[PDB]
């Protein structure tokens, strides 16, 4: 048995916290990555319960986007998979928060992140260096319309854009610049957004247009794949 990938059980456990119903993954890794993750979830409200193994874990879903009072520092140590699609979700919904973590995180790259996200209305500070964490980021909401993102751009990048997407005000289009480069990748995040209920229209990776109105929907069980 291979253990499940890192940056799928991530994504996959921001989506079970975002959708309707509870979803049991399996294949988690047992990674301290993934319990950043499950830490920053518990921090923003999310109940769960993890097996013994910590392979199993069952997210009680909230159905909508975080919605906190309290400002809130969410350290995640060094946990990109954690820290990058965060950046996108913590836009959603309400709240203050410091995504931070130890001094290696800060030199994880995210400006293109953070460009696509303010596109979309995105209220987000650099605190200390330009292009990387840590950010202050405000509960907004994202807007509906059309953003523009080069085709050169990390995937790990497009893919936390496209997860929160959906939570948007409403219908969200996406035209990528020129050759999208590292397709099968955004092919894994489609689909791990299709299991949790939400539909893209992939115009042959020119464009990605996410209707308006979708919620994330528990699909029951979400095995994680290898890698
Ligand atoms: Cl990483
Ligand atoms: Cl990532
Ligand atoms: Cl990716």
């Amino acid at each position: 048995n291979l253990p499940g990938s890192k940056s799928v059980s991530n994504r996959a456990l921001l989506l079970a916290a975002l959708a309707s119903g509870t979803t049991r993954l399996t294949n988690l890794l047992d990674s301290d990555d993934i319990r950043h993750m499950l830490n920053a979830l518990t921090k923003l409200g999310v109940n769960y319960r993890l097996s013994a193994d910590k392979t199993t874990c069952e997210v009680e879903g909230l159905g909508q986007a975080f919605h906190t009072t309290q400002p809130l520092e969410l350290f995640l140590g060094n946990a990109g998979t954690a820290m990058r699609p965060l950046a996108a979700a913590l836009c959603l919904g309400q709240g203050d928060y410091v995504l931070t973590g130890e001094p290696r995180m800060k030199e994880r790259p995210i400006g293109h992140l953070v460009d696509a996200l303010r596109q979309a209305g995105a209220q987000i500070e650099y605190l200390e260096q330009e292009n990387f964490p840590p950010l202050r980021i405000q509960g907004t909401g994202l807007q509906a319309g059309t953003v523009t993102i080069d085709g050169s751009i990390s995937s790990q990048f497009l893919t936390a854009f496209l997860m929160s997407a959906p939570l948007a005000q409403g219908k969200v289009t996406i035209k990528i610049v020129g050759e999208l480069v590292s397709k099968p990748y955004i092919d894994i995040t489609l689909h791990i957004m299709e299991q949790f209920g939400v539909q893209v229209i992939n115009h042959d990776y020119q464009e990605f247009v996410i209707p308006a109105g979708q919620s994330y929907v528990s699909p029951g069980q979400f095995l994680v794949e290898g890698d």
